[PDB]
This record gives C-alpha cells, structure tokens and sequence, in this order.
C-alpha cells in the first residue's frame, strides 16, 4: 500500500510558462486559453486594464504562443491564445471538498518536475513540496480519461504548508494572493480517512491494533472530538461499507480500535510502515489501489 | 519533504500490452522493439497492442528474463532514453500499469536486499521504474514478482534480476534487509540545511571504523561511491562527510533521547542525496 499519484501525462502536455515583466510562473493551456495566477501581473483590476496582449509572453516548450485576449476571474488570469492545444484532455474544473485527495504536478518555468498526492486539509491548506517558481502548478484527479482540475498553486504559509485556488480563482480557505504572512485555522484530523487507512492496513496483513470491543457512533465521536478529529457521520460509515464488507470488520468495530490508538498511543509500533496515524487516504484511494 | 515521483508522461507513451495465449502483461515500446517479461510465454504467437491497436510482430528474441519483440512500427512517442542498472539505495519512479494502461505513479527505493516496497496487483508484471534527467529517461526496473512477505522483485531492462531471485512460480526469500546509510546521511544533511542541527558533534571517524560500527546496528557499510555522492551536500553545509558519519554514530549509540530530526523520531533512509538536493533546491 503506497501513496500513489495519477499518471501525469495528460496534464504535462498542458503546462506552459507565462511571463509578464520580470515575473514568470506556470500556466495551464486548455484548448485556446491559458490559466495562471493573476499575481503574474504584479487595485488589481486597474493593473490589468493597463496591460496589453503583447505584455504577456507565453511559451510552450520553446514555441511562443500569441496572446490575443485577456481577462481576470477572481485570482486567476485567463489568456486567450491564437493556437489550440491538441493535447487538451477531456477535462472539468471542480472545487474539491476538505478531506479529499488529488495529485499535484509540481512545475517550474513551465516544465513538469514532480508528482505526488495531497489532501485538502480541513483547514483548507495542503502539505505539499513547492519552491520558488512553482506558482501555477495544478492539482487534479483522473477518472476514465477525464481530468478534473481542482487546485492551482499560489503560496506557502510561514508554517510550511501550502495554499491555492480552484480553477475559477477562488482560494481554498481564508487566504489572499498577497505577499503577507498568513496563518490558517486550526487543523483537524480526517477521521474517515484514518479509518480507511486502518482498513487498508488489515487488507495488507497488519492486524495488531484490532480488538474485541465495539463502540457506539456517538461515544466514538466524543473521543474523536477530544483528540481534534473530525466527527464521523453516518454517511462516512456508509462510504466505508465496502471496506468493512471486504474485511468482515464492522465500521464501529474499527472505531473501537481507533479509540484505543488515540488513548494509548502506538507504543512504538507501526502501521503500514508509519509511526503516526495517517489521514491522507480516502476510502476510494484505498479501494482503487487494493 | 515529500516522496515525489517523476512526471510519468514520457513513460506512459511507451506502455503497451503483450498477450501470449491467455497471459497478458505490460510491455515497453521503444523505437521498434517491445520489452516485456519472458514469463508471458513464432512471431504470430504474440499479440502486442497499443490500446486496442495491434502492432505486428516481425521478430523476437530473449535476453535473460526479458522478451524483446521486434514490431513493424517505430513508437513516435519514444523519448530520449537509456537502460541503466541501479545500486541499492537509489530511488526511482514506478508507473504501475495493468493491461497496458497506466494506473498510478510512486517513488520506490531499492533496498540493500534488492527488493522494493511496491504496490502491485495481478496484471502488473512488465510495469517499469525509471528516472528522468534533462528529458532523458533512464529505465532501471521491470516488475516480475511479489515475495511472500509482500515486497517486490524484478529485473533491469536487460532482463537480469536484482538480487538472488528467479522468474519461477515459487516462494523465494530475500536476504535480511539493512538501513541505507548513505540515505540516512543525506537526510541528516537535509536537517542541517533547514536549521535542525542539534546532532552535530565535534568528533570525526575513519570510514572503516564507522563501517564496522554501522554493521552492528544493521546499517549498510559505506562505499567510496557513497562518500562521493554526499559531496555536494557536504560542500553546501560545510560539514565533512566523515564528520557527519561521526554524528550518525552517536545517534546509533545513544538514540534520539525524545528528540526529533525534521519533525520525526525515526530516521528516514529512502531519500537519496540527489533527492535531497531536488527538494531543497
Ligand atoms: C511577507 O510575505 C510573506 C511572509 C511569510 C510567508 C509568506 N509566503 C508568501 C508567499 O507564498 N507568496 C507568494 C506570492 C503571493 C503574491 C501569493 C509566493 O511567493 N508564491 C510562490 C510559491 C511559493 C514560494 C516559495 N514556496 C512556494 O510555494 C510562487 O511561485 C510565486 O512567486 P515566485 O515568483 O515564483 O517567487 C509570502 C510570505
Ligand atoms: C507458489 O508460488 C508463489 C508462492 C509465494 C509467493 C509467490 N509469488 C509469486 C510471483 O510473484 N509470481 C510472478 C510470476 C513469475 C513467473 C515471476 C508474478 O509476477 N505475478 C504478477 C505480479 C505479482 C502478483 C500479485 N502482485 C505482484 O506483484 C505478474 O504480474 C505476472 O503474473 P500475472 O500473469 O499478471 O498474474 C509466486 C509465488
């Protein structure tokens, strides 16, 4: 069982470099439009009216695309180009929910650099790996050749976690695209994902945390809230149904295991090679892989 | 620090499926040759497909445990590429594939016992591992087998197994594994780069003395090639390799003491010196 990203090729063929003045970052080229963070032009609406199409330099590899129009949508700039991208996959723009996962394609100067999986934290940050020049890198999921784009990268907080927008330019979380030190809300642990990962552990032969006890949902939620875990809902219990079906361990049975781990710790033991309780795998992530 | 795979697009363009009889696995289509595990078994006995499009086989040969199928079409998506044989401790990206269709990408490290900690199901054989340097893909792994302990084993692209395994339907055991010393050292350099340097001491060691101590803690001995690849990190931090070795020796002999390095009480041994520079630079 491994943290596994989607194959990134359908997205690599869409990455370009956008330059305006002395600022450069990455853009996403779909059909005849390039999407990139509006920070590349740095009130912002007045800054944009003062630019012309020729102020924007867009490169796909070494080929310069010609900008024939421009607009702003929240924190995202949309550059119309006179060339359509033939590598454009079937795609959608989606706004993901906290606790869901996606693949990030880290890019620099329009060149894809690395790929890895992230979860949208409850406090709407992501624990990524991004350096100077990564702005405009995107996050996505792939379902049957359709790429659903959900994240465009903008900033790194003082704590080292990351913040960005959806592809409509609206931030996840209470952040803004300005050069300021910004703190996130208090983070919490994605309970449904921890349980999905414990099921993944049982499917892979790790069973030392299982116990004889069962708990009620409300009693589990009282302990979970005490340890800064998100509440578990009946919908979460349902979503875990297939994993409980495959393992023969009722969901509220697994919750009793989680409660004991939270109250007694792991005593130096590991689960799937981890000394910590992992909450960045969704129930679907476990199913899709196992 | 994240375990980061290389972008997989250059390899995705090369994945095909190879069927002989009822057995289908993945193949790697470079120029006019398709490489796949020989376990898949005349030219017309082989069904090679890119998606649902058949590629006509015009020749075949066997190189160790890999089958080489000559096809009549040169792959237009062929990247600049090399076949390389990696050493234990080196990392690479795996593109997990089923029936010629890529499924996911993740980073693996070759253990000293020549296994990797993969995520592979039935139908994954022929999936490859690779590194990408300046648009050139160095292929280093082709997947063949899951051991009874859940770890995985395979060959290079010349069909030679890493480790003492064979492509038979038989339960095989790896040697007892050890910790990848060169990678732990890279991880300590990464901690120093980020300001976490409590573990630096004022001792040094010889390479040989360190190696003999290391083996008593189930750590790998260092080669001269290991000392060489730590050079860039040593210069960046101004900490000599043998001085860092002396620091690691104290951690082995004295423990963390409820202290952390880069947030964890466990030392990490699956980031190479190149991986550390990749992520810090
Ligand atoms: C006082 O200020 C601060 C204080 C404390 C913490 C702070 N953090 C940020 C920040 O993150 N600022 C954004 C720009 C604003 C306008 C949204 C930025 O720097 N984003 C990077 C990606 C970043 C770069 C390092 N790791 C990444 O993920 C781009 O890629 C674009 O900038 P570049 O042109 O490439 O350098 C400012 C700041
Ligand atoms: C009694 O014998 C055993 C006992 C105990 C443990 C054992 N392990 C193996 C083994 O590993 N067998 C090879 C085939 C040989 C010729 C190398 C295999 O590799 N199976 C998969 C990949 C595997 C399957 C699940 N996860 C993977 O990684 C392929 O992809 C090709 O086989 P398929 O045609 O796709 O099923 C045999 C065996």
């Amino acid at each position: 069982f491994r943290k596994m990203a989607f194959p990134s090729g359908k997205v690599e063929g869409c990455m370009v470099q956008v330059t305006c003045g002395t600022t450069t970052l990455n853009g996403l080229w779909l059909d005849d439009v390039v999407y990139c963070p509006r920070h590349v032009i740095c009130n912002c609406e007045d800054l944009l009216i003062r630019k012309s199409n020729h102020n924007f330099l867009v490169q796909a590899g070494n080929v310069q695309l010609r900008v024939i129009g421009h607009s702003m949508q929240n924190c995202v700039l949309k550059l119309k180009v006179d060339t359509a991208n033939p590598k454009t996959p079937k795609y959608k723009f989606v706004r993901i929910q906290p606790g869901q996962t996606f693949s990030v394609l880290a890019c620099y100067n329009g060149s894809p650099s690395g790929v890895y999986q992230c979860a949208m934290r409850p406090n709407f940050t992501i624990k990524g790996s991004f350096l100077n020049g990564s702005c405009g890198s995107v996050g996505f999921n792939i379902d049957y050749d359709c790429v659903s784009f959900c994240y465009m990268h903008h900033m790194e907080l003082p704590t080292g976690v990351h913040a960005g927008t959806d592809l409509e330019g609206n931030f996840y979380g209470p952040f803004v695209d300005r050069q300021t030190a910004q703190a996130a809300g208090t983070d919490t642990t994605i309970t449904v994902n921890v349980l999905a990962w414990l099921y993944a552990a049982v499917i892979n032969g790790d069973r030392w945390f299982l116990n004889r006890f069962t708990t009620t949902l409300n009693d589990f939620n009282l302990v979970a809230m005490k340890y800064n875990y998100e509440p578990l809902t009946q919908d979460h219990v349902d979503i875990l149904g297939p994993l409980s079906a495959q393992t023969g361990i009722a969901v509220l049975d697994m919750c009793a295991s989680l409660k004991e781990l939270l109250q007694n710790g792991m005593n130096g033991r590991t689960i799937l090679g981890s000394a910590l309780l992992e909450d960045e795998f969704t129930p679907f992530d476990v199913v899709r892989q196992c």
